[PDB]
């Protein structure tokens, strides 16, 4: 890939919105499907069209035009996306982690990510949470990769570390917060895999990617953490496991949502 | 993202009605060395693929592929004498745009075949592996004919693929590959796609078979993959011509001849397993 | 699916052809750290990138890579000091670009070096890895040199690659280095090629060992894959710059040195 | 080669039609300085070209562009409030694409109007010339928005365009600005498009008005060519801002302009009461 | 800068030496009805468009083109039934492929056909103009089959193109009217191109007609400027099918067949 | 096309050159063809490839690879183009002038243009060296405008005017400088037509540009003018007359060059501030 984007672009893009609303968030977060309803849990705020927002990729299924929404979680100023982009959607990943380095320049210190993903672990149960620790990106090891192209250094370095990328401090808070919630299942943790999708997985695949170590799939997330870390933005999330894939030939999303919301408090700063 | 418009496979498929009064139910898309599956067709009405409109041509020079309906075993169907690979430089939207026209023909249901290398070690020059499922790695990083906005005419955002591969077909078969009474039983197998076009290494072979592939090639998974969001039955095999070497210290005409016999045996198989098709 | 057409790799080798009265018999392309082999030239001539025609032209600002032709140890040769990645956003038919252009000046074998990450837990910094095999992730998903029709003046539409790397100059490697007396031992295994710029997580990393890889990086295999199509007899060596994170320069020089001294075992 | 396929536009049109309850019958692109018009309609409602799919999106930072639907005087009309044009990188079949999307909206008749300068010698800066004929330059070289295979259900492939501008309205036109009684006469002449941005010089001035031209400007005509190709009755007139400079030796220039301006918006609300249907 | 490189533009030629053991020395490009040409002929192999390496493909609808080797009149040629234009999409260095591949086969004469409306008010529908000159618009703005580093192997960087059509092969024409027994002069004019595909306002054709154009169309003038540069020996003919409005104020088949009956006949003209 | 490089592009560039060389231009010259040995005759002369500086188009003519050169001519400091891009060689013009915005930015204010053509006017000779007094651009009229794209404020408006692209004060200054030279022939003075080429023109086109007002025709400079006088230089420039078109149906160079090249160099001490 080549990166489309020029710096001033991102520079454009901040400027038009620093200058449309006076909220300076120090969090981003990025809702994955179905977990949309995160941004009514907001308090005097502030939404943009994607589609108004200079240089912004639009949304692609039609009737749900995603947008973009400053405002107060649990006491904390963010700005959140409802509404994503996929790489399955026909949008190359500099497009799909456009907003990453937005957000970044409006002066985000803490991304969250969170999605919906298939249930690799066996021990995993529909409506489970898992906690991401660690990742592997399929499409990054072909070279799809937000970060191709020149580098450049007013974001990250040439070659940044990943090994680090899940912020361990926010791991512990993560665990501690689970646990004052009182649920019936505990949090789960694990390595999340990306691959390009939309068809979902075969059974021979999925049993390969169990193999490999991975806890859940999906088609989207890394891109945005890789570009995230690149910047210097701390990163943690969290898969909701919404089905257990095919391994042989034979509510949770609100848990969600209260689980960010409290966690808005150990983010630091 | 496909650069082909819903219209546009409609377009091909009602100049192919127009220039052909046949109605197949079936489509074959025909591997390398089985070109011969063309013969043995009755009442054959020919179609170079550089004349059909949107229809991606031939890179072979000297081989320009022809799309063929005739009867074979008595059943109507299309098939696919030449086909196209990623590797000669085709993104897969255009490698699977003869699915999508085999499925506004009325064709509902392909089969696929393709010559592969072996992995598993069972496999043999000359064995016949009935594809039970496959592992897609150009998938893995996004390489997908389904990629960019979907096309509810034709399917679903999220098509599942664990049921890819006909589980009655999968039945017929094995009980038709007795009727036949072969040397050799009826491999059975995951087929896993790579892009080509140089063979692999050792490494990779042993990496490979570790993935839980039975049988290696350069196709077919794109075409799987269009013709079940499209709603069409799928059901293939393997012709495994060569087998691989997982190791460094193990150092062909008979290899070619096993190839050719074989060959023929997958085209009596497949012209039987027409009278097991439904509908 | 590659832009340059046959005649395009003649445009060029003429020129450097003509511009040089060097007829160099092997081509070594420097890995990152490695440009110092470039000083052990003698009689010299160097080309910039930007200036030979087709040529694809450096990324990094303040370091425009060079085309040097000169005798190392004796054999004539032509050398890549600075050389081009997949990451920096070209695709596979620039970065080998130059590799069709030596089989082209006359080259029969080519000499490939690279700074990588130990997968192998037997390996420390600053070891040497003799290339004995390699995995092509980028192949996989058909990123790969070779994509489009095949030109036949160069090679077969499906080159085999399980016998890459020589089996003879992996052997006067392993002669090679005794007789140098070394204290540490040549290593040997495996180099595995992903896309980059970012480095592995830990999950990545137990999963590229477990498919048995012993070294990663981010370049050779493209031109490696190029030099055999074309029929160029290929050996090479990672340098292992960094142990790969598992878990939640004398050594550059010495490799210089080594792959000096093997120019004397290359045939012909 | 036109980048959309014919059900983009009808994918717009549905999405238009079923965002608003308006049924407009005639449709309007506001020339520079002419989006004005968009006041003085009634029942209106508007949407940011960049909310619209498909829909090309202004350039010009600071003033997105809108599409506003609404009754002007006596009937129902669908407006383009900002424009796009070749000088900004637009292709033509981008430029024109709101075009057939109106005439899949119902638009039977197109308004078409610009600032435009003036080459015609007897020209005075706030003139208002009614468009008789025009000459495509772009033409000429084969940027068009037809290029490319053309589309059967929209209109044929080599459309006339003799008779692009209804010779029944233009009547119309003088009627209606002889009732208004009006001290200047109404101009009429022939518009030539050229690409810009860069203003004409002297030595190109005169060769335009030797080709027969009465005013020059850098939009419009595409326009006019995709409506006629698709069965739009069209009609339109250029406001005169200024004279170009024939020879190779500003308050009052202005003024001329911002009152003819505000006369030319009277002049095309009155005419909606001519248009036929 | 031209998509084909001059190894592509050999390939087809080599393919067509192969496939067919003709060897034209006249090549024959079909305006607008005027395809029935290509009947007339003798000996006729034909071979469509789509099946011919690297040659573009038709657009319009049930009208697939194609190349027919054959005798017309005691000659060798090869004919184009059905063209390229650049309102089709298609960009000049595409339109034009086929004339650097007839070079390439041994071609020396190129004759260029066109049906075109009428600049000049003293022709009539069914006239027959030989092209004398052109003007080429699209050219005026960049728009050229030459656009790109030059191929030395086919010309040279700056080609004249004020000699482009045959002094000789004029006044032969209009030596062998004569033997056409036709009561009807054979006209002569300048041919102007431009894009197309919408027909001409009546501001235009004004303009037009004083920039010295007596017909007006939207193709030949691409191929003739890659003719002329590969050194191709160039001749061409405009069929007035129609009289463009220049103010606000069966017989068509007969046309046709006359002329291609004129161009059988000037088959026996063409040197060597 | 609406122009491939951003205003960092641009700066990026000149930031290279104002670091390679300690030289400050304050006149910018592009060498026509046959016009290149005005790089000699410059003194402190510092060389650069085009090939080697960052975002610069590369020349297409293989073995002639253009340069920029930095030097004094006569007593004034300025750089110079020995080798130029032309629209009928593939580039479009984006590329073409990209040098323009680099001088700009290097601190240049004067654009000095040369080109050799062909004569229209009947009163023009081989050898006729013919002050620009205006142009007319046909590529412009069909939207192939180097400004084509989103208007760059940095470097100027969106409307230019270009009614006074050729400096009349230079105009004045070229020809009593013409005068003190003492030559034979008079310094002609006209209007340049630039066409896309490569090809020569028909006697039909001649006639018609004739008949435009054109009394010289080429292939280049126009795009280079109408970019310099967008981002505010002050722009004159010459023709040299090295053919006579013919316009009629039956009708069957060094030399003024070293000449146009020495009458340049005089010019610079007109050359103002
Ligand atoms: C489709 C959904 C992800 N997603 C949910 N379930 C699965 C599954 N079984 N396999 C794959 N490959 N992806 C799955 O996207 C949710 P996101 O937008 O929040 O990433
Ligand atoms: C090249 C052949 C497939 N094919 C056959 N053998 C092999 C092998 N060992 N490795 C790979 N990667 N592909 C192999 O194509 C046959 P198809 O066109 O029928 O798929
Ligand atoms: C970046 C360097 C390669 N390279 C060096 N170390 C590593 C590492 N840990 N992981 C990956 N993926 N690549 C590594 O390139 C060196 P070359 O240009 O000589 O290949
Ligand atoms: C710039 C303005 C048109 N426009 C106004 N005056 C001129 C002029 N002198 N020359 C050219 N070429 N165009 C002129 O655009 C107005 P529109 O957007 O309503 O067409
Ligand atoms: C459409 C036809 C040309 N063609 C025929 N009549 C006209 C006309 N009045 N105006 C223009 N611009 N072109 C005209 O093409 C015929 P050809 O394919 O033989 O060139
Ligand atoms: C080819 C030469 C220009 N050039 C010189 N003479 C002519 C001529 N008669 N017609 C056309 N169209 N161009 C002509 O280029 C000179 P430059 O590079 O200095 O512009
Ligand atoms: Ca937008
Ligand atoms: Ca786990
Ligand atoms: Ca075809
Ligand atoms: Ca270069
Ligand atoms: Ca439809
Ligand atoms: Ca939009
Ligand atoms: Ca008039
Ligand atoms: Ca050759
Ligand atoms: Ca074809
Ligand atoms: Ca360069």
């Amino acid at each position: 890939m080549q990166n489309g984007y020029t710096y001033e672009d991102y520079q454009d893009t901040a400027k038009w919105l620093l200058s449309h609303t006076e909220q300076r968030p120090q969090v981003a977060v990025i809702c994955g499907s179905g977990l949309g309803g995160l941004v009514n849990k907001l308090t005097q705020a502030q939404t943009f069209d994607y589609s108004e927002i200079p240089n912004f990729p639009e949304s692609t299924v039609p009737g749900h035009a995603g947008r973009l929404v400053f405002g107060i979680l649990n006491g904390r100023a963010c700005v959140m996306m409802q509404g994503r982009f996929h790489m399955y959607e026909g949008y190359p990943f500099w497009k799909v982690t456009f907003p990453v380095r937005v957000f970044r320049l409006l002066g985000v210190e803490t991304l969250v990510v969170t999605n919906a993903a298939g249930g690799l672990n066996p021990n995993f149960e529909v409506g489970d949470i898992m906690l991401i620790r660690d990742h592997i990106n399929l499409p990054g090891f072909s070279g799809q990769n937000p970060l191709r192209g020149p580098n450049e250094e007013r974001f990250g370095v040439r070659f940044p570390a990943m090994s680090d990328a899940y912020d361990r401090d926010m791991r512990q808070k993560a665990h501690s917060t689970w646990k004052q919630m009182g649920e019936q299942r505990e949090l789960q943790e694990g390595t999340y895999v990306m691959l390009g999708g939309p068809n979902f997985e075969t059974v021979a695949e999925c049993r390969l990617l169990r193999n490999l170590g991975a806890d859940a799939v999906g088609m989207s997330t890394v891109p945005e953490v890789i570009v995230a870390r690149h910047c210097g933005l701390r990163v943690f999330g969290f898969s909701l496991i919404t089905n257990k894939v095919i391994m042989d030939y034979e509510q949770a999303a609100q848990k969600l949502e209260q689980f960010v919301s409290l966690l808005m408090a150990s983010i630091p700063v």
